[PDB]
């Protein structure tokens, strides 16, 4: 068998459809959460400072759920045995890792690790969001079977908010390098659920491949849709990594308007 | 107040894989795979093979997730569904089901296959070359379908090409039918149809004559899946009125092909 490592996107989230004011749009007068669209999920989890620190934070959609959980099933389906999980601390991508693991039947038997060391570019970040990140207790309380354990590559106070594309490649070779020296005898598959750039970013070191041109790499990290995928298989004799067919198929699907009967033939 | 509830179906995989989507999931010898995850993970066996799914696709997986985000925010709502008609598309009836299996209503309630709510036979794109699952098919493929069911329209009946005058005649008259099966007892009556049908289920409901065809036709194309129309009836008054549906609606992007051999290197 050959030991592999296989990056997913996270799912779709509440912000790419409702855009800037998703936070305003499901907050009540009184300040509590509810649904004004079905694709906002049932609830929001537990949080340091209640339902406002969700800003640079936001959680999947109901459709981003549907994906990570097929994407979890389709896993099921293919016999692949699944030997560890890593996490970008993005909510985002935490939730994603869950519903995979809950459809794999895996949720109690593998804690998800959770590594800024595969969080977004900070460039592209808010400065605060390394202070937005649900604490792995909250993350525990909200039902998340986090590993308390795990010691991350980089902690999470130790993202720089002006980090260069040059440091970001950096911490990303550095974190993939003490997650394949984990248990380097393991035969399965390590899925690392993360964004868009850490498909490019998690595998290159891997390849023994030079960091990407910055400009090409932000054209690459538009092009990847949810739960998108890229997997990478290691040669027992060499050593070497190799791009390969992910253990599943893509998912490709239709948008769902916004609409009103009664508004529409006004 | 008794209301009827009018749903379109979920996404199609026909809608987002082109009308050769069948060629892409099956073998030489009609064996089916699933080449792309919005493939179902299955198909339910047919009476004339698998050809007969080109004219009567199933939902995608992403229909699916629409129809049972819609039953379950129904169960959410607390609103008591006392029916539940599907036109005999395979599309309707999975639509139905899912819908139910989220309402934890599926074992009992009966999903009432009505032919006389099936789409206009002038979009549809065939000529003679359209069958349905029977009710025993659909029972056989874990439908809880009414076997003792009376249609409005029987199956058999439908005229193979319409013109727009004919087809709202129809849902005019298995309305009618519809609105008379149910016994007086309230709670919401589900009517599980195509875009079309929220507003020809709906007008003759309202009193209301049809619409000029133009005006009806784009209206209608803008009815995205698990779209909704819903009306309650004054009893007192004896008419119906055009409401607010019990559930919020659906938004959604779309998730594009990719392919990481062009991307990844
Ligand atoms: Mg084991
Ligand atoms: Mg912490
Ligand atoms: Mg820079
Ligand atoms: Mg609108
Ligand atoms: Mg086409
Ligand atoms: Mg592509
Ligand atoms: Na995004
Ligand atoms: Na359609
Ligand atoms: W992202
Ligand atoms: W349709």
């Amino acid at each position: 068998s050959r030991r592999g490592i296989l990056v997913i996107r996270h799912g779709e989230r509440v912000d790419q459809v409702f855009g800037k004011s998703w936070l305003q749009q499901c907050t009540t007068a009184d300040g509590k959460y509810y649904r004004p669209d079905l694709n906002f999920p049932r609830s929001l989890p537990r949080r340091s400072n209640g339902i406002k620190d969700f800003e640079n934070d936001p959680p999947l959609s109901s459709c981003g759920i549907f994906q990570a959980r097929l994407a979890g099933e389709a896993l099921l389906d293919s016999g692949v045995r699944v030997t560890a999980v890593f996490a970008s601390p993005a909510l985002r991508c935490v939730q994603t890792a869950k519903h995979i693991l809950e459809e794999l039947k895996l949720e109690k038997k593998l804690k998800i690790r959770v590594e800024p060391g595969i969080f977004e570019w900070m460039k592209w970040e808010a400065s605060k969001a390394t202070l937005t990140f649900l604490t792995l207790e909250e993350l525990k309380e909200a039902n998340f079977n986090v590993d308390l354990d795990y010691r991350p590559a980089l902690p999470r106070c130790s993202l720089m908010p002006a980090e260069s594309y040059d440091q970001y490649v950096e911490r990303c070779a550095v974190s993939m390098g003490q997650i394949i020296n984990t248990c380097p005898q393991d035969m399965g598959i390590t899925l690392i659920v993360s964004h868009s750039s850490a498909l490019d970013s998690c595998t290159r070191p891997l390849l023994g491949l030079p960091p990407r041109e910055c400009g090409d790499f932000a054209q690459l990290v538009r092009k990847i849709p949810s739960l998108g995928m890229c997997f990478c298989e290691e040669n027992r004799e060499d050593g070497k990594w190799d791009l390969v067919n992910p253990p599943v198929k893509t998912l490709t699907h239709g948008a769902n308007s916004v609409f009103n009967w009664r508004n529409w033939i006004s």
